[PDB]
């Protein structure tokens, strides 16, 4: 019940009606701080909490994989909510349009929402301050330690952000208070999927290459995965976590990223959890502090999907650099298809596309070599961003544009020694690779 979840957006006269939690970012009916908040605000003004969630025009620049993890999420969600007397909207078109229609058709006294950093998002809450006249709240669902009162500037370097992120968890590490109760989906499925049918991903034979079976959505599944990751993967995290070869990371990241899971419920979990003391800190550093860094790294820099938010050091770097002639040139096609001359980088790019989920350390690897084979920086921005928004099940997301600024800008990185193309950017090798994994069995693996 902290405040410092919580930022106001507008200021109006409050409604004789319900609270209106529009649902964004955090897709579950457990462990939200704004489903929460919302709840709270209605025992207050004695009037029923409800939930909205706005399907927008946006799911047609992704793919069926996302669209059906993400519903299929929903369907469940709409159960659980109910079985707390908490009814759940669904509303088709933009949310500036949409949200407005609902605030004004069913009187809501007050408007919520969870927190996202992303420019869309912030699009979204613009057009609905404008047609709106209720008091508008949002609450950080999603980081432990809220956004905005983690740091109020850019942090450069994970060394600073960690000491900065450690401090607040004794307050903001807290057990979840239950959700109090209060005193259709199968037609958009369809409909989407047919008009995300002509532009899913195949592999010639016309057989479609996404394989759903990897991950099963949804905020039950997301538990199971928790519990078998501190049950059979966290001791062993901390070792192999590097090797693509041996899949022992948490898998939790596509229920991280549509919120069907509460990163503060899995750290506490993991803190409870008597593992390896290094797994234990190389897992906890990764969900609190690269995961919110991102958020971080998104809120603090307008231009977080571009060249401009850079540092310095490595601007002037790749500028220097940018006339060297590149040993290779793919367009967007041939990275997509997988046909460059690099059997590691091909074999990450499909297992991108076969699971929707590429491993964390070849994620590293696949960005790099696209600096490496684009005619320019802002060009080899542009390529991982659409492939990885494209094919990956949690992307359209901070870890993704702050993992790219990474791996491709230095974002968080320092400067390592310099190289023709890609300059003072940390350079990753296939020789180096092999000599840290088995480099064959991956590549056999996805063939
Ligand atoms: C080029 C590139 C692009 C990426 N795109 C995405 C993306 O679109 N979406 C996404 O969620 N992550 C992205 N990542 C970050 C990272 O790859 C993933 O979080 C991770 O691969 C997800 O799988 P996991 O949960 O099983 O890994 P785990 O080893 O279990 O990590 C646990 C969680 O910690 C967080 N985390 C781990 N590594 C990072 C990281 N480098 N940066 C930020 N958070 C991290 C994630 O929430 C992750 O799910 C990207 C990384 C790179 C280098």
């Amino acid at each position: 019940m902290n405040p410092k979840r919580i930022r106001a957006l507008k200021s109006g006269k409050q409604g004789d009606g319900p609270v209106v939690y529009w649902m964004s970012r955090d897709q579950r009916a457990e462990d939200n701080w704004a489903l929460l908040f919302s709840r709270a605000i209605a025992k207050e003004a004695n009037v029923p909490v409800v939930v909205v969630f706005c399907l927008t025009d946006e799911f047609l620049e992704a793919g069926i994989r996302q669209y059906e993890f993400m519903l299929k999420g929903l369907q469940e969600l709409e159960v659980s909510l109910s079985r707390k007397k908490i009814p759940s909207f669904f509303l088709r078109g933009d949310p500036g349009e949409k949200i407005s229609r609902f605030v004004k058709d069913y009187n809501a006294g007050t408007l919520v929402t969870d927190f996202s950093p992303l420019r869309i998002k912030n699009q979204w809450i613009e057009k609905v301050i404008s047609g709106i006249s209720i008091p508008f709240f949002e609450v950080d669902a999603h980081n432990v330690v809220p956004c905005w009162e983690a740091s109020q500037k850019h942090e450069y370097a994970a060394h600073t952000f960690r000491p900065k992120l450690y401090a607040l968890l004794p307050e903001f590490l807290e057990e979840f208070p239950e959700l109090e109760p209060n005193s259709t989906l199968s037609d958009v499925l369809e409909t989407g999927v047919k008009a995300l049918l002509p532009e899913r991903a195949l592999l010639k034979n016309k057989d479609p290459l996404f394989e759903p079976w990897h991950f099963e959505p949804g905020e039950k599944a997301a538990k199971k995965v928790m519990e078998s990751f501190i049950a059979d993967r966290l001791d062993s995290y901390g070792a192999l976590r590097n090797d693509p070869t041996k899949n022992m990371l948490s898998n939790l990241s596509p229920y991280l990223h549509f919120g069907q899971i509460s990163s503060q419920r899995v750290v506490l979990e993991v803190e409870k959890a008597e593992s390896n003391p290094g797994s234990k800190k190389a897992f906890l550093d990764e969900i609190l502090i690269w995961k919110e860094i991102s958020d971080n790294f998104c809120y603090y820099n307008p231009g977080y999907d571009g060249f401009e938010s850079f540092p310095s050091w490595a601007k002037e770097s790749l500028n220097a650099h940018r006339n060297d002639v590149r040993s290779h040139i793919y367009t967007l096609e041939e990275f997509e298809a997988g046909k460059t001359h690099d059997p590691l980088w091909n074999a990450s790019q499909m297992e991108l596309l076969s699971t929707g989920k590429m491993h964390g350390y070849t994620r590293m690897y696949w960005a790099k070599k696209i600096l490496e084979w684009s005619e320019s920086p802002e060009k080899a921005l542009e390529i991982a961003i659409c492939l990885n928004d494209r094919y990956e099940l949690d992307g359209r997301d901070p870890n993704g544009y702050a993992g790219i600024a990474w791996s491709i800008g230095g974002v968080h990185d320092r400067a390592w020694g310099e190289r023709e193309v890609t300059g003072k950017i940390r350079y990753m090798s296939y020789e180096g690779c092999k000599r840290k994994f088995d480099v064959k069995l991956y590549i056999e693996k996805y063939s």
